[PDB]
């Protein structure tokens, strides 16, 4: 019933939006369907791990009748909220990665991420968290820029190469619109936003976030891309990845000079010498470690979480399942 | 009085948004100083047509003391939001005509952006009127973006090459975000928004950006780059411009099929042609006519605006008188 329900709402705001644009805006039909394919091409096909996290959170709040159909309606906008954010993020990253296709995709960002505003305003005009919803949206959406650019400038200015600003980088550009922003949309379509201890769910999203990038970053490297499902170019692309801070730790001034000369190298033999370096430091075998320690501390907040938020903590709980 | 004032608020509200990435974001110097560079880069050196604008309408407002200091003070913000948003086009049509500087650019889009929120919710954090300040904020940007993709696309799908096109394209391109935002902000700071005929306001902004436009067409064509401050484009761009518009309704068959075969092109003399062409169908006389007409129904419309809103009538009137 959850992703049947999403999709539902999904076509609901789909043809919302293509009439409003069709009825306000005066566009015409060629231009709609042309803008009904592209939001099907950059919103569909993903897992909607974000948005379904909004549902999840909503029916926990509710049961732990005008009220719950209401409340599972704004759970599921909130949701798509977040999934036309991340579709927006994609087309900006494959930009960044008289050309009408060039000017196409950058109308394309302003569009998939004005239609988060439009859906919201509109959905829920007389809900009395329309400004709150608006104002923490806007402020997660600023994080995920600024960690952008924490992320595109690490290897310039090995001096960020340090785990204290990895952990900068994934908080921003990754944990508080993967993790924080799906619990907390949750919380306030629930009307259940200061029950909760802000503190413990904020570390907990940070955590989450750290533990998913720590995986990714290991994959990216070492899982082929016909398993990963992509081509993996951290090594090439010069990233500060948990990989790359953890090696300058352990490496010898020797090693650490094999390192610098070799990384943020497109040459096949340069990327080969640096997994090398990576697998005669043993970091699969710091990486099973790291984890386990993040996992421990996830599990730990849980507990203070549901102390006072039982029904929150459980939604966490299969958030965390879904990273784990 | 109002440029020195302006340029105050701009010094508060840069050292609020840069101390707030210092003291919450977690921002390095380096990188804030970069931030603050980028700012006076892309948000100073213009006109302020539009930020002035607001200043002008809420002076009006009062006029025909803590609350005074205060309207003024938050005139001064929606006016930098308009220009942050104007800056935030510029980079993004910049981008449209592992390169760190594309990154760092598509980086200044969003954040010039995210700018103009958080400056609201600092600002008028506490104000009533927030919530429709942001709403009509958010559908004018929605708009304007609409707007580029009916501009950017009018070439393709010369069929929409029709004076009611045209008139559509400005509309929502520029006419929306360039004279009805500052007046609407204006009014919204002055707790005067129901007090006007919003319906002679949207007319009067729409007359102002076509007669502005027609200018800036004409302009484009004929005005030389040392006396127009940039290299005009719009034949090479295949651009749908009054001109070309004006034009194929009164060129005969062997004319539009030899303004057919010239337009949209880099060559040197097809461009020459395409000018050949617009001088030969005495174009430039029949600007001279069409805005005087237009000038005409915005003089018109400013009086019906003064029956019941006087005051605000003035500031449309020196608005108008910056266009004309």
């Amino acid at each position: 019933m959850p992703m049947q329900m999403f999709m539902q709402v999904y076509d609901e705001i789909q043809m919302f939006l293509l009439e409003e644009l069709e009825l306000k805006f005066d566009m015409d039909p060629n231009r709609v369907r042309y803008l009904r394919k592209m939001m099907d091409t950059t919103c569909l096909g993903g897992k909607y791990n974000r948005g379904l996290t909004v549902i999840d959170v909503a029916e926990s709040l509710l049961s732990l009748g005008a009220r719950r159909k209401r409340v599972l309606h704004d759970a599921c906008v909130c949701g798509w909220m977040i999934e036309f954010l991340q579709a927006h993020y994609l087309v900006e990253d494959d930009i960044m990665d008289p050309d009408v296709t060039v000017q196409c995709a950058i109308n394309d960002g302003l569009l998939l991420k004005s239609w988060t505003h439009m859906m919201a305003m509109h959905f829920f005009a007389d809900r009395p968290f329309l400004q709150d919803l608006l104002c923490r949206f806007n402020r997660v959406d600023y994080t995920t820029a600024v960690g952008q650019l924490y992320d595109v400038t690490s290897m310039f200015d090995f001096a960020e190469f340090t785990l204290s600003n990895y952990k900068r980088i994934v908080k921003y550009k990754t944990a508080y619109y993967t993790y924080l922003l799906p619990l907390v949309m949750g919380l306030i379509v629930s009307e259940a936003l200061p029950t909760v201890d802000m503190g413990v769910t904020e570390e907990l999203a940070m955590l989450m976030g750290e533990y998913f990038q720590v995986q990714d970053d290991v994959m990216d490297c070492f899982t082929p891309p016909e398993r990963l499902g992509k081509v993996g170019t951290d090594i090439q692309d010069a990233k500060c990845s948990w990989l790359a801070v953890t090696f300058l730790a352990k490496a010898s001034s020797a090693q650490v000079a094999e390192f610098k000369a070799n990384y943020g190298s497109g040459d096949s033999e340069k990327v080969a010498t640096v997994r090398r370096l990576y697998e005669e430091a043993d970091l699969q075998g710091d990486y099973v470690a790291y984890e386990a320690a993040v996992a421990e501390q996830v599990k730990e907040l849980i507990e203070k979480l549901r102390l006072c938020s039982p029904g929150f903590a459980a939604s966490v709980e299969t958030l965390w399942g879904k990273t784990y």
